[PDB]
C-alpha cells in the first residue's frame, strides 16, 4: 500500500506545516503537525479543557463507531520548546492520503499548553520518530508509520516541505520526479529515539566548505535550524548588522538584509538552503529587526535539522531493519 497527502504551512513564515488526517468512522478530518521529532499521535478533542480550545477542530470519540477507549492508558508529553499536552487514549481507524491503519492509538488531549491553544491551525501532532519515545502509559503505543510499515510497498516515508508553498508527505514509495540528482543516504542512530544522523560539514554562502561532523536530528516538528554556536556565529558574521540578542532569544538581523545561503553536507553531497529560507520576519509587529532562521543549539543539548533545513531537500525516512536517512536536492 501507499499514501500521499499535501502538507501546508500554517502561516506566511512557514512556522509549521499541517497535513489532513482522517480519524474514526465516519471520518473526522483534523489537520495535524507531522513531527519526525516525537512519537505520539495526539489530538484536540471533545475532552480538551474548554478554555484551552481556541478554534481547533476536535476529535469526538463518542461519535466514532470504531473508537475504543484504551482502558487505563494515559499520556503526557513535554516538547523541547516548553510546550506540553496530556490526556487519555483511544484506538481508532486513522488514514493519511488513502493509507489506513486500524487500531491506531489516538491520544485525546485533556490539557494543552498555551502555545497549542494559540495555534488555531494545529489540531494535534502525528509523531513519526521511533516508537520507543511514545509516552502512553502503562502500555507504550506504536506510531502510525510503525503500524503501517509492514503493509507499505517499501518501509519508507518521505518529507517534501515547501517554502511558502504546499508540499507532500508520501508513505511507502519514493517519488523519483520530486527531486533532482540522486538521493544520498546516511547512517541513523536510533539510540535516543530520533532520526539522528551526522552531517559532514557546512558552508556559508559562496564560502569554503568546512568539513566537520555535526550530529543532529531530522525534525519536521521544529521550525528552525539549530546548530553549534561556532557554526551559527560564522553564518551571522556574514550579515551586516546581525547580532545575538538575549532579550529576543537568538540572532536577529536588519530586515533590509539579503541573507546568504547555508549549505550542509550529507556524505559527499551538499544541500543548499537559500538565504530567503532563513528570514523569519520582524521580531514584533512593525519592527525592522528580523528573527534569524539559524540559531544556536548550545542551550538545547542536540543539534536540530528543523524545517529550515529539511524544506531545502527531499528527505527519505527509511525504516528498513537498519534505518537510514536520504537527502536529495530539489
Ligand atoms: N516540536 C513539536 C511542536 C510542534 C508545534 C508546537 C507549537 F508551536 F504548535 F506549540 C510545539 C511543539
Amino acid at each position: 500500500s501507499t499514501g500521499s497527502a499535501t502538507t501546508t504551512p500554517i502561516d506566511s513564515l512557514d512556522d509549521a506545516y499541517i497535513t489532513p488526517v482522517q480519524i474514526g468512522t465516519p471520518a473526522q478530518t483534523l489537520n495535524l503537525d507531522f513531527d519526525t521529532g516525537s512519537s505520539d499521535l495526539w489530538v484536540f478533542s471533545s475532552e480538551t479543557t474548554a478554555s484551552e480550545v481556541d478554534g481547533q477542530t476536535i476529535y469526538t470519540p463518542s461519535k466514532s463507531t470504531t473508537a475504543k477507549l484504551l482502558s487505563g492508558a494515559t499520556w503526557s508529553i513535554s516538547y523541547g520548546d516548553g510546550s506540553s499536552s496530556s490526556g487519555d487514549v483511544y484506538t481508532d481507524t486513522v488514514s493519511v492520503g488513502g493509507l489506513t491503519v486500524t487500531g491506531q492509538a489516538v491520544e485525546s488531549a485533556k490539557k494543552v499548553s498555551s502555545s497549542f491553544t494559540e495555534d488555531s491551525t494545529i489540531d494535534g501532532l502525528l509523531g513519526l520518530a521511533f516508537s520507543t519515545l511514545n509516552t502512553v502509559s502503562p502500555t507504550q503505543q506504536k506510531t502510525f508509520f510503525d503500524n503501517a510499515k509492514a503493509s507499505l510497498d517499501s518501509p519508507v516515508f518521505t518529507a517534501d516541505l515547501g517554502y511558502h508553498a504546499p508540499g507532500t508527505y508520501n508513505f511507502g514509495f519514493i517519488d523519483t520526479t520530486a527531486y533532482t540528482g540522486s538521493i544520498t543516504y546516511t547512517a541513523v542512530s536510533t539510540k535516543q529515539g530520533f532520526w539522528e544522523w551526522t552531517s559532514t560539514g557546512y558552508a556559508v554562502g559562496s564560502g569554503t566548505f568546512k568539513s566537520t561532523s555535526i550530529d543532529g536530528i531530522a525534525d519536521t516538528g521544529t521550525t528552525l535550524l539549530y546548530l553549534p554556536a561556532t557554526v551559527v556565529s560564522a553564518y551571522w558574521a556574514q550579515v551586516s548588522g546581525a547580532k545575538s540578542s538575549s532579550s529576543v532569544g537568538g540572532y536577529v538581523f536588519p530586515c533590509s538584509a539579503t541573507l546568504p545561503s547555508f549549505t550542509f553536507g550529507v556524505g559527499s553531497a551538499r544541500i543548499v538552503i537559500p538565504g530567503d529560507y532563513i528570514d523569519f520576519g520582524p521580531i514584533s509587529t512593525g519592527s525592522s529587526s528580523c528573527f534569524g532562521g539559524i540559531q544556536s543549539s548550545a542551550g538545547i543539548g542536540i543539534n536540530i535539522f528543523g524545517d529550515v533545513a529539511l524544506k531545502a531537500a527531499f528527505v527519505v525516512f527509511n525504516g528498513a531493519t537498519t534505518p537510514t536517512l536520504g537527502f536529495a536536492s530539489k
